[PDB]
């Protein structure tokens, strides 16, 4: 298993920005309000619009989640000197468009910007997490901290901005897209442990929790008003996480087919490859008609299971004679959570450089 063709992985598009023309409004406040020139602040407005260009126009690179974490960063700097959230005095209408429908979405509110640009980080990550082969060392390791920072972004939208602001930003949604990134990550995570050789239960316990992030996914898919906007990308989405949903619980259960022939019980070795090599038919079913890459990793899983499996049931047929306990009588494999939604410093110095409005 060392060995298995990498499963493929969802990533999410970016949001596509309108505008948020913020330099009239900070002018118009720091000379009201202050006792400024307007034109004494050009520069580090005019910064903060080609950081802005920047950001709603980012290289889909590693690079480019700096330039969004900066931006974010700076927009943070500008709110807590001119006030221009929800109702404020310097507010300005910032739109963007909602992703599913392609509805431009307005909001006279600075954290609506904040919002987007954090969701698009999200998005980012997950696209760089996805296109990765993980087949190398530097592969899995990356493409596991990316899920989790995809989660992480996902997971400080929900908190920190309750208030939708739009459908694709509900806390339902949000909360779809963290537990499929933690799957993801935790996926990553059992293959690097399965390539490690670690221990049968403890890979088992990994699988099983792969299993349970992709469960409530899947949950969150078969919701009608999250299906209806989502749309096709429902479609796709839970075809290949429900197909994931048995494998690992394939995967999970020859693993603790393996452990108990490491402890001599070979009657519920038999069990356990042979409740694996059911799970793995039911994935094989709900896998036609998806890519080969998927295919590959199925057919992979099955020549290691169905060759234990026979090998087990035989030597126990003939030489250790062992009833094959039903499955309900044996332990449950209760997941190993090993990832989590890495937390965002939205204003870490590191991250965010000089306040660009630091005279202010």
């Amino acid at each position: 298993m060392e060995a298995v063709p990498r499963m493929p992985m969802i990533w999410l598009d970016l949001k596509e920005a309108g505008d948020f023309h913020f330099q009239p409004a900070v002018k118009k406040f720091v000379l009201k309000n202050y006792g400024e020139n307007p034109e004494a602040y050009n520069e580090e407005l005019k910064k903060l619009e080609l950081l802005r260009q920047n950001a709603v126009r980012v290289p889909r690179d590693f690079e480019g989640c700096s330039v969004l974490r900066k931006y974010l960063g700076q927009l943070h700097y500008l709110q807590s000197r001119v006030p221009m959230g929800s109702g404020q005095e310097a507010a300005v209408p910032v739109t963007w468009t909602e992703i599913f429908s392609g509805k431009s979405v307005a909001h006279e509110d600075i954290k609506y910007e904040q919002a987007c640009i954090l969701y698009n980080l999200g998005a980012l990550h997950s696209m760089l997490g996805a296109m990765d082969k993980r087949v190398s060392e530097e592969g899995m390791k990356v493409s596991c901290t990316h899920f989790q920072c995809a989660a992480g972004a996902f997971a400080y939208l929900r908190e920190h901005f309750p208030q939708a602001y739009s459908v694709d930003m509900s806390r339902q949604i949000l909360t779809l897209n963290v537990n499929l990134m933690l799957g993801q990550a935790q996926e990553c995570l059992l293959e690097k442990s399965m390539l490690d050789n670690r221990k049968s239960f403890l890979v088992a316990r990994i699988s099983a929790q792969v299993v349970d992030y992709y469960k409530e996914a899947c949950r969150a898919l078969e919701n009608p008003d999250t299906a209806s906007l989502l749309g096709r990308i429902q479609k796709d989405w839970k075809k290949l996480v429900q197909m994931k949903i048995y494998y690992f619980a394939a995967v999970a259960h020859l693993h603790m087919g393996k452990q108990a022939e490491e402890q001599q019980k070979f009657g519920e070795r038999v069990a356990y490859f042979q409740s694996a090599l059911d799970k793995l038919n039911e994935a094989i079913k709900l896998a036609k008609g998806q890519p080969d890459t998927v295919q590959d990793a199925l057919r992979f899983t099955m020549d290691v299971i169905g060759g234990k499996y026979n090998s087990a049931k035989k030597d126990n047929d003939f030489i250790y004679h062992e009833a094959v306990p039903a499955l309900d009588t044996l332990q449950p494999v209760k997941g190993a959570p090993l990832v989590k939604p890495l937390p965002v410093n939205p204003t870490d110095p590191a991250v965010t450089g000089p306040d660009i409005f630091a005279k202010l």
